């Protein structure tokens, strides 16, 4: 039949791509081609408009299987061709060895690190539910799309997927439909060696609906029926068990050897002849398959055409909501939204930056509807919920509504990070955030790194940033954490010192379109600084205290800026004149012009950094570094600062030693380099 | 009764400790005191010998509840007193705000980061099973101890605990008995807001046995009976559901407010009078409670006395095993074990460092019985299994035996990391390891950091270290990873360049007693270096190529050392004389004498670092840094190195620019500092 021919075409495109690269993963593509065919036939999408907001989304969580995804995208006439398939896994191609949303049209998210994609799918589905609750009206189903996810045994073993699956079940996300590739093979062989749990029973325990397809190597009728069944269960996410043979059709089917290396040439020949293809030909695309797939595209395009007319009629019936929706689909924040950001003067009281963050959120959430966010069971500690908002919960629980704006993630940092990526991936200008203690952002590193690689404007509200948290002690006190994330490409790591800097950090985080943000915030109160402003802090680094005859410049962040200012006064009594630089975000600073940066960190003066965590990275900006390169302690925070000599006198002593060390030396800016 | 008085004593010690600190967590201690009393009465332990190898182990996974643990340890006469309780959460005390194994007698592991302790308990139980299978003989139950773990809702939400619980069920670890504090309260309030899964059904799906105690606020008879029941189920780990009231007895019982802040003074008074204590008194220890607890200690000490005689008789009946066991309990490796380490010359073939690692393991595993380890579903990629060894599996599966040495962790990096910590915590000189790709060690950061803080000699076999892995692309290629772990205190991060350096890295990792190791290993082949040796590489950094008239020194690691040597030859043709330093472990190097370090990185010569990952940290050792501070690419590895100019000519160009940049300047070693 044409459907059988399409499935064979998909299988053989994937195998031929792996063969051409002499690299990659043929097994899961062979096993999942029937399901991919069936799911894409049910999906609504436009290959010529990858951003249609009411499209169904597809996520390949088992991202190593991407020859399958690329084959689907090629067959459906996305901006990806057979010539791109021939360049699978080749430097610079549009067909990288794992899918990247920045590079691959029709890749919603970046997968490959196992477990991430299913969590991203939870976030896409969460966003869709929130979006539909916000905009849909009687006779106006603006948003009614589904989220389809493929995942394998590896994703099911990774703890992040358990976190997200527990939460998705709690949230009753009925438009999420996931498909488990139940092939009983991973890299180490049979799943009997390490993965003998009853997956189905576990998913029932989370509140998911289950459909089992016992012959998913052939039974596309049953796969389609499973989708129809899942769509009828509106208050539970569904897991469809696809019992498949890894490498179906290969001489090596059902073995670990077919997972992750090219097939033998003779194996590819017998695949082709068994399925009616020419064993001498590669990258075959039968015209009847193209015709069948084109019919579905044309139908989908007529659906989008009608949606566009629905949207026009919505703008007439609901003028304010329609304009808001239009603005969001245009990627624009509300005009002058930033006028809501709080501004402070040096006469205002000291405030912890976690509390300044609460105040910002309280002002901007009512003004910017596309802001939603939550906390990983730290709401009263991170201060992430604006008073008067409702939680995102299914109304059936009585605990919230899908129109709500605040997410109770539970103690699930890693899934929170990956769900945030999915909310961003949904689109519609969502600017979403997640709170935890800074030290436990590290639990979510797998997802955080993908925020950076995927260029998603997500925000971590990362409170209790240092030994300043006090008594909880060294298991809670960051040392390495900022260095880790600053060393990752494309992460803005804001460590604001005061009220104006906190507003600048949020301006950056909310305006972002391509860069994730981590906001490192204090437990403890900090003074409002003389010389701070949103304008200056928006440059990432700025001269807080200018001293034309400086003997030294002290560069600091966060809680250590006030310390530097107090040290400047001690130094004055020692006959040493200091300037102070505040560096609330190193990435933003790095992006400023060379001349601006040199105005902050000039030649001809020693520069000392002060930050109560690792000294890694700080030599970019300083000649000498005063940091904390050992674990912390359990005690009252001021006593810990004293123990480690993070006091005005301790900073002044090191500043004086720095001045002495450079006596008789020629000093150039740390910004200078040989290449 | 005396038992009732003991429970009240525990509750009130915990509340009084929190009160004295005006900080900490009274709720779970109040709720779990009956269970703690019951479990400790069943446990075999010696407060005067915390290292008795046949003790039962206890782990408080909900580590914030540590006022409970400290109260138990004080009551039982560990090296912890009421005076220490009065110093709870105070700087320098033996009663930190979360338990630390380095600081607290009777704390087996360091907890506080949720989810870790239960996984550590899985590792203690895994080790006990392996140890018993190795040493027990008829009439000689050398090892027959249990592992008791308390955990809360937060631990159950963290994905790491799902990973470890799936694996523990697969492994049929019948001597593991965990207790869930089912109090339905976390920081954000009721668990109804975020955690509505059927926990019991999930644990059944993993293959655990369940016992439910519906009135765990009072029913110590049922808690004791649950332990007895769990001990009869020898082929399943057991979860005991303890339905408790958080803060039991407080006016604020059953509320989130009792979780994490001191009780009001009037509340403490009414607790005391309800339970027959003097409301004017704090830190009361009734002598009848001490007497009862002392009776159990005395009985346990007679059990250990008899075990010592059993061990003496074992040494007579089984002379070789007995001597091996004695050596391990003395903390000593086999005499001259390191003579098994492979040695290479520059005439030997190029080898990838992952393959060199396989060869090391193959030589040392037969010689050092306390080495066990595994991989997170990457055995044929990491090359972590020695041919001819058997996997650690329950014999009932037919897939291995508990005497086996190789663990199939599945796709569970985070739990693997925390399980490794538990295996180390068991003791008996275990030197255990875990393989994954370097980029996915990051999934396990929560546990890795605790290896460092806990001072456990665990080893990550972290292969596919860089863009050298090629086609899998940027989702798999480390950039930030070494900087992250090098910035963490107390992590040795070895990046060996060749065969001799790989042997030095393993010598360090296996000899370690207090420092975790990460071995960053290549996919791709590297040449054997002229000038390398185990002796020199054991110093962490060494002069590979000495040049008395050097214009520049190039310092490099791993795959970039050979690149530096090739660049030296290009530079010679440009009239520039270079030396080369290899820096296989920065931590080991840092620990050498100042004079040794200066002999490697002297004054008076520019130093350029080369390493194909982040430049963070490298200014400790260099004036200029050539690194990779952007994400990678999907293509054949040599083409990626060329793209980024990590070629002999690209290094030489940057070296020449470095020489030019320092013309006319006075240069001192990067090792010099102002303070
Ligand atoms: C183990 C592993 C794989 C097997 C999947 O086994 P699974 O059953 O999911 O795939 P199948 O055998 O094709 O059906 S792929 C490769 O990613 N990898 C390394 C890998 C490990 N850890 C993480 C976080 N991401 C990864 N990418
Ligand atoms: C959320 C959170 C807690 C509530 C536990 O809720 P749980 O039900 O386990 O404790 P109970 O309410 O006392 O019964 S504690 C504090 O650790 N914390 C922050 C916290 C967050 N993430 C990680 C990895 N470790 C942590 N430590
Ligand atoms: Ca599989
Ligand atoms: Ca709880």
């Amino acid at each position: 039949s044409v459907d059988q021919k399409a499935i064979s075409t998909i299988r053989l495109l994937a195998v031929d791509a792996v063969a051409a690269a002499n690299s990659g993963h043929p097994g899961a593509p062979l096993g999942l081609a029937p399901a991919a065919h069936a799911v894409f036939k049910k999906m609504r999408f436009n290959p010529k408009d990858t951003k249609w907001i009411n499209r169904d989304r597809f996520v390949l969580s088992n991202g190593h299987a991407c020859a399958l995804l690329y084959s689907m995208l090629v067959l459906y006439g996305y901006d990806l061709t057979v010539e791109d398939l021939k360049k699978f896994r080749q430097l610079g191609s549009k067909t990288p060895g794992h899918p990247e949303n920045t590079d691959v049209p029709g890749a919603e998210v970046t997968t490959g690190p196992l477990g991430q994609g299913i969590c991203n799918g939870v976030g896409i589905a969460l966003a869709q539910a929130q979006f539909a609750a916000t905009y849909n009206k009687p006779d106006f189903p603006i948003s009614d799309s589904y989220t389809y996810v493929f995942l394998g045994d590896g994703c099911l073993m990774e703890g992040v997927s358990s976190e997200a699956s527990s939460l998705a079940g709690h949230l009753q996300l009925g438009n999420l439909i996931a498909f488990w590739d139940d092939n009983k093979i991973s890299i180490d062989g049979s799943t009997e060696v390490a993965f003998t749990e009853d997956v189905i029973a576990r998913y029932k325990s989370y509140g998911w609906h289950i459909v089992e397809v016992s012959d998913a190597d052939t039974d596309i009728t049953a796969i389609a029926a499973a989708i129809d069944e899942a769509k009828k269960v509106t208050n539970k996410p569904t897991l469809v068990r696809l019992t498949t043979t890894i490498g179906f059709g290969s001489l090596a089917q059902g073995t670990h050897g077919v997972h992750g290396a090219p097939l033998k040439a003779d194996d590819i020949k017998q695949l082709k002849t068994k399925w009616g293809f020419n064993p001498e030909e590669s990258f075959a695309v039968p015209a009847e398959v193209t015709a069948s797939y084109n019919e579905h595209v044309a139908e989908n395009q007529k659906i989008q055409q009608q949606w566009n007319e629905l949207f026009a009629a919505y703008k007439q019936k609901y003028p304010e909501l329609g304009a808001e929706l239009q603005r969001r689909l245009d990627g624009k924040l509300p005009e002058n939204w930033d006028k809501a950001l709080p501004v402070y003067t040096p006469a205002d009281a000291a405030v912890a930056t976690r509390k300044l963050s609460e105040i910002v959120l309280s002002k901007i959430i009512p003004e910017v509807p596309e802001i939603i966010g939550g906390s990983a069971d730290l709401t009263p500690s991170n201060l992430t919920k604006a008073k008067g908002t409702v939680d995102f919960q299914p109304a059936a629980t009585g605990l919230g509504d899908y129109s709500g704006r605040y997410i109770r993630y539970g103690v699930r940092e890693h899934a929170m990070g990956a769900i945030m990526n999915g909310i961003a991936a949904f689109g519609a200008n969502y600017k979403n955030y997640g709170g935890t203690f800074l030290n436990f952002v590290s639990y979510a590193a797998g997802a955080v790194r993908l925020s950076a690689l995927s260029e998603f404007p997500i925000t971590w509200v990362a409170t209790h940033d240092s030994i300043g948290l006090g008594e909880d002690g060294p298991t809670h006190q960051p040392i390495e954490t900022l260095a880790h994330f600053r060393a990752t490409p494309n992460i803005s790591v804001w460590r604001p010192a005061d009220g104006n800097e906190t507003s600048a950090a949020y301006k950056s985080a909310i305006e972002s379109t391509h860069t994730p943000h981590i906001l490192a915030l204090t437990r403890q109160n900090l003074p409002q600084l003389e010389g701070s402003s949103i304008e200056k802090a928006s440059k990432g680094g700025y001269t807080l205290v200018q001293q034309d005859k400086a003997d030294i410049i002290i560069v600091a962040t966060g809680s250590e800026v006030s310390l530097a200012v107090d040290a400047l006064k001690v130094l004055e009594g020692q006959g040493i004149k200091a300037g102070v630089v505040s560096l609330p975000d190193q990435l933003t600073f790095d992006k400023q012009s060379e001349e601006y940066k040199l105005s902050v960190l000039p030649d001809g003066v020693p520069i000392l950094s002060v930050e109560v965590m690792s000294t890694f990275g700080w030599s970019k900006y300083s000649h000498q570094q005063f940091g904390l390169n050992r674990f912390g302690a359990s005690g009252k925070a001021p006593e810990i600062f004293k123990l480690f000599e993070f006091t005005p006198e301790g900073v002044a002593e090191r500043a004086a030693k720095t001045v002495a060390f450079y006596k008789g030396k020629d000093v150039v800016s740390p910004l200078r380099s040989a290449f």
